[PDB]
């Protein structure tokens, strides 16, 4: 047996058994040891828990001898942000995402908010917490609390002109999370009307686990837009690092539109920039990124890698399908912030409701949507999929599992790294028929 909280890209686990202030502290000592000199910044999420796991963290840091710069209840992005903004050598949120009621976790970042993930830290630090059994030292540094947030809010604001902006009707539903905090501090300097659902942060969550890709969660969004003529709504999860667009008519965007059009829009900001995409779903990306004047990259998925293959790139921007967006200036970092504030000023720009910038691209590059398979022997069900094509000669590439395009069609089929499960995507050039008979037949294969 291994801890089992130490997860692939970050910490997370039931309190106590998999996660408890003892074992928070001694990550803190053990994460000391692995990063070059300087502060940790901290930060934690609305759970109820979470800021008695902050403070075990900070104890076995400052008796390590590392300063610790408190930043408060925050979102995850606001970690990465301070993390390299202040310099610092390190930083750690809390945060137990969409986990359970009794679940929490941490994630770690090193220098420039790089992240420390299963092979890059995160499990020597594992190891070492594992056979840490020396006495609790007492502190040898100092704690501040650090609470402004005027340099993370003006970098925020710096990527739209603010006088381009018009006085857009926005639904924000911060689903008791953390990101009305933000809205409400930026809202002074936008034009925007907002409308607050579900804003003030609860971690009883009154309202559910913040959690938009969940149905009757979406719903609660999309009532909202619709009700009050909004322009589109936004909801994010509950560190906000994750931000889920709804357009005027309710309607919910799958993410994997909002990776062309964050390109396009921040592509008219950096021209002839490179633009670092994953592989599940990728011809409406590298289309419209061409088209914007960018060069697309491919891109194993998993934020690490996708934020490593921009650095060695200096790519402008990077995005996922699953609703995760990088930038550059953002210390190649994901914000739930700064995707809506440029799809607002795209809108405040163009004309074009959200719909309509994104009502083509749907039409031309469908996609089935990421469908997830639990089975009983993966390797043995993927191979019954590719057996199942071969005589159709399909072009292979195994970037991230398995991608094949037919010509008027193209897959791909994953092993999830955080999950044990397989992951499906397909997409077609504009045929919905072929998206849905190709779909039921690699499921019936894959549950075969
Ligand atoms: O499909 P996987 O292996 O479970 O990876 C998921 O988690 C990663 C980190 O949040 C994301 O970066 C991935 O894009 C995806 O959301
Ligand atoms: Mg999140």
């Amino acid at each position: 047996m291994t801890l089992p909280a130490f997860k692939a890209y970050d910490i997370r686990g039931r309190v106590p058994d998999e996660l408890n202030e003892d074992l928070a502290r001694r990550i803190g000592v053990a994460l000391a040891a692995q990063l070059d000199q300087g502060p940790v910044v901290l930060g934690h999420d609305v759970r109820l828990a979470s800021p008695a796991l902050q403070e075990a963290l900070s104890a076995g840091l400052r008796a390590s001898g590392r300063d610790v710069i408190d930043i408060g209840l925050c979102g995850t992005e606001e970690v990465y942000f301070q993390t390299d903004y202040l310099k610092a050598a390190g930083g750690v949120m809390v945060t137990a995402s969409h986990n359970p009621m009794d679940y929490n976790g941490m994630k770690l970042v090193r220098e420039q908010a790089r992240p420390i993930s299963s092979d890059t830290g995160l499990f020597a630090i594992r190891d070492t917490v594992a056979a840490d059994t020396a006495a609790p030292g007492e502190p040898t540094a100092s704690e501040q609390s650090r609470t402004d947030k005027t340099a993370y809010l003006e970098h925020l604001l710096s990527y739209v002109d603010r006088s381009t902006l018009k006085p857009l009707k926005l639904v924000v539903n911060a689903g008791n999370g953390g990101a009305g905090l933000i809205v409400d501090l930026l809202a002074p300097h936008l034009p925007f009307e907002f409308v607050r659902v579900f804003h003030e942060p609860d971690g009883n969550f009154p309202n559910g686990i913040p959690n938009p890709l969940l149905p009757e969660n979406r719903d609660a969004t999309a009532k909202a837009v619709k009700d009050n003529g909004a322009d589109f709504g936004i909801a994010w999860d509950g560190d906000f690092d994750r931000c889920f667009f709804f357009d005027h008519t309710g309607r919910f965007i799958e993410g994997y539109y909002l990776v062309g059009l964050l390109a396009q829009a921040i592509l008219a900001k950096q021209p002839g920039g490179k633009v670092v995409h994953d592989p599940r779903l990728t011809w409406n990306t590298v289309e419209q990124v061409e088209e914007a004047g960018g060069i697309p990259v491919l891109c194993k998925s998993g934020h690490a890698f996708i934020k490593e293959k921009m650095r060695s790139e200096n790519a402008v921007y990077g995005g996922e399908m699953s609703a995760h967006h990088y930038f550059r200036e953002f210390a190649y970092a994901d914000s739930g912030m700064i995707p809506w504030l440029l799809i607002a000023e795209l809108v405040s720009q163009s004309g074009r409701s959200l719909a309509d910038l994104v009502e083509a691209r749907m039409q031309k590059f469908p996609c089935s949507g990421e469908i997830n398979f639990k089975v009983a022997d993966a390797k043995a069900s993927v191979a019954r999929v590719m057996e199942h094509y071969a005589s159709l000669s399909p072009e292979l590439d195994y970037t991230d599992g398995i991608s094949a395009d037919f010509g008027q069609w193209r897959f791909n089929l994953r092993s999830s790294n955080t999950e044990p499960l397989l992951r499906l995507n397909v997409e077609t050039r504009g045929d919905a028929a072929l998206l849905e008979t190709r779909t039921q037949e690699i499921s019936n294969l894959l549950r075969g």
